[PDB]
């Protein structure tokens, strides 16, 4: 019921480095409205959102949830400082009517598996909402064994998993192990692979300008119509490949502010994108999205 | 653009002293070529063991190869490995057998820059005249080339295609697209119904001396967008492919072949024999995937 | 240059409820430098489980250790690790309380290129007027700095000096020779010996929480060339951290910190709590290396 | 008995690619009496010499055993291909009258530790020689365990390890575990830190051409003068520095035909040494060695 493709909002941010609250209200109108996308995904690595306070999360998490209401789903992502920080946000996100969460491992410390499941487990208990876990522990690089998979999937209110990296034999194997369960693809590049291999959605900060692509090559890869989803997919990685040539992050920031959205500032000591780059994403923008 | 398909690596099989069992060399070949229905056969490959024997004995296998395989399938002969004096003088070999298509992973012995691997390449076309195809990871380096390193190789004629040994789909979508008329071929069976949906043109496996039928079926239902059927059989595969693995790859599919009557031979000192519970284990998985 | 000598990395006591044990910190401080005798500590670093407090809980930290440590004592505050506004705002708060000089890792939200990693520690030194002590290795990007970015940073005079985490000697070396006049030290408690003999300054570890007596004489007894009384401490310290490595790192320091008195607090959520035959082993490796 | 410094010797080559015969014996010369290093090290992987065939391979040793005499130590370095081969020269090379073995294991399998101790044992049990082994299985980057030493250890006939990677906590334990058995450091660039823990000798290509420089570095350290030590370090260290920055096989060549040693000609698809390399080399030669 969660299927389709998410946005990965990333926060804009004024000049003095404080939340532009309109700035970010015109981004989640422009996901919705434009992008057509099926969900928004609040919270996530993307970007530089991890370096905001708890209170400027829930802030975040609350201007989300009233200007998108119910219009898609969200998820929040209330991990990665550590695990009563995730307590609370999770409490919060909860009371404001978020029916999904997610959490990434904490940053501080190397954990091992019993231990990831303590503080997986620790969030539903505490919280009552469900829960979407991540494949790699927070800064390990390491995927999850499908043991390991099963240990976690056999709480119920865990409902699915975001993949972030790429091995399709493993996407394929936790595919078949726990067909109940949803899956979801966090690499655009890839989409229509993990079409086929039967992902339930995709997590991606591409969908923020390229969300109508991606909706196609999702459509039409669960329909068979793989001739034209790989040329889609084509187009979509020759923009991609752009996009990462300049500087992801910067690029999709510009291009939203070539569609007439206030994206906002960079924090220090992040580098401005230079002209050079705002020409490049001008001529992406005309070459692919106008 | 002929040599599209499921291909098979050979595996060579060892008589007792170690020497190679010519017989039962011809009867995996037939096996490979009636019975699992390959498109061609890759001959010369890292895969199992092979990487071990002379240059003479791999002189031997190309030549009982092409004379028990005549005509009925495509054939690659890999022949680097060791140096460029040997690649050439097996290049040229296979080349006056009747090899239609080479194949040539970057010697071990030195970590080549670029401009190095690249003459490496030319040299081998120019001295056999044959067809080339690369491999997309130089020998024991890890790392997948460039784009732009592609496009360098890719200037020469007969470099027909590229082998990808790494599942990096994304390299592998954008090399399809900035060279439509060079062949790919995907060297991950695990992975076969990915692969082909971003239009490789054939696969190179160990796994289709024994799953050779179920291959092709996913290579033949997903060129055809028939995804639900490919994706169930792509499952059953890699059921078939996780045992493998869980009871050591090069063994099972040895004694696999043993279950269906083929001489695959003993396995060569320091590499240990296989358990009786490896043996039983790869009885289970017969009677279950392919019996 | 007054800097130089052997720290320990404090780790912060905690409460039964998750809040930091106040007067478990003082006695772990007094500890270190009454009986341990270092020569300073290295306060606030990812060590342990210290980078999961809130800033406010590090502001206290900072506060007790600049307290009870007054004077007999260098300090070194750890600023790094949430953003550049929470590092600066930290920076000028333990400035102003009496630390003379800083350190902080690269911030953890984002992959920065180098040119804005110089930018990240120039301002973090212009807004506070403060030392600063960086580290070889950017947070979680594995890779040591290049020896010309090196230069580059130490360009900035208040930039004194370099905590090398990673054991590669050989850029160790080069970064010695090529700056003589700032200090060095080493992250690795491990390999003290062999960064000694190159000529470290120092050296910040959290095994001298406990062995800080024999990381001392190891130091002093090389940096006067008398190897193999040194080689010989050094083979007793690597039995002891082997076996601390073995038993868990963390929690075996602080319950061998328990057998000698000190109040070194509970584990926090989600963290497993050591077992009754790890007590055994820290108590079996304290009998034999520290009592 | 075999402490010291060892030189590893790199074949030199004719225009057509063969050995040449009298630029060999005239390198093995060089190191004897110039460089006075304590052995030399013969078929190691160093520059291009594990391409030469088998026949190419006993050649080189008997040329070299030829020569050397005793003068000095010898290692015969007899794996990498597979084990067969290895029996073959391991009792060609006992025959001529090399009294010390060593092996990498083959490169053409990735073998379980079980079957690397059957490969080593079985190399001793049909030559009767002494054994050297790596620290490192050839071609896997991981460090054998200090339990799998033990294992290893346990046979009397396996005399030491050479180790290849600087993990110089490894082996201080090493070191410890075993203090009846040879240490060879096989990295030029950390000598001092390596002799302070008790290494037995160092095995280089280096020591072609700075060999009296590390005679001098092994020597002080080992009679704890560190200071002096240190300063010859960081001479050495800034030779190999740029020797390093202009390609190292190819700068030793060229070094060593600064000093009038016919050192060949290189193996295509090796690319030539460029002016600007050869004059590089001949301001290394200037600065450090003349």
């Amino acid at each position: 019921f969660m299927k389709g493709i998410y946005s990965a909002l990333m926060v804009p941010y004024n000049e003095d480095g404080s939340i532009n609250e309109k700035g970010l209200r015109e981004i989640i109108r422009y996901n919705i409205d434009k992008m057509k996308v099926d969900g928004l995904y609040v919270g996530g690595s993307t970007g530089e959102n991890f370096m905001i306070s708890t209170e400027e999360k829930k802030r975040v998490f609350e201007i989300a949830i009233d200007e998108a209401k119910d219009s898609v789903n969200l998820i929040a992502q209330v991990g990665s400082i550590n695990l009563n920080e995730a307590v609370e946000l999770g409490k919060y996100v909860t009371k404001l009517g978020y029916k999904c969460l997610s959490a990434v491992t904490p940053f501080y410390y190397k954990f091992d598996f019993s231990e990831i499941k303590d503080y997986y487990e620790t969030i539903v208990r505490e919280t009552g909402n469900y829960m979407i876990i991540y494949s790699i522990p927070f800064l390990t690089g390491v995927n999850m064994s499908l043991s390991q998979f099963g240990e976690l999937f056999e709480n119920e209110k865990i409902i699915g998993v975001k993949f972030t990296a790429g091995d399709f034999y493993l996407l394929e194997r936790v595919r078949k192990a726990f067909p109940d369960k949803l899956i979801f693809a966090g690499f655009d590049e890839m989409l229509l692979p993990a079409t086929v291999l039967g992902v339930d959605g995709a997590i991606g900060s591409t969908y923020n300008i390229n969300g109508i692509r991606a909706k196609q090559i999702f459509e039409l890869a669960k329909n068979s119509k793989i001739d034209e989803a790989l040329k889609i997919q084509h187009t979509t990685n020759d923009l991609i490949e752009g996009i990462l040539s300049n500087g992801l992050y910067q690029t999709i920031k510009e291009i939203l502010k070539l569609e007439g959205v206030d994206a906002g500032y960079c924090r220090k000591p992040m580098k401005k994108i230079s002209q050079k780059q705002i020409e490049f994403a001008k001529e992406l923008h005309k070459k692919f999205l106008k």
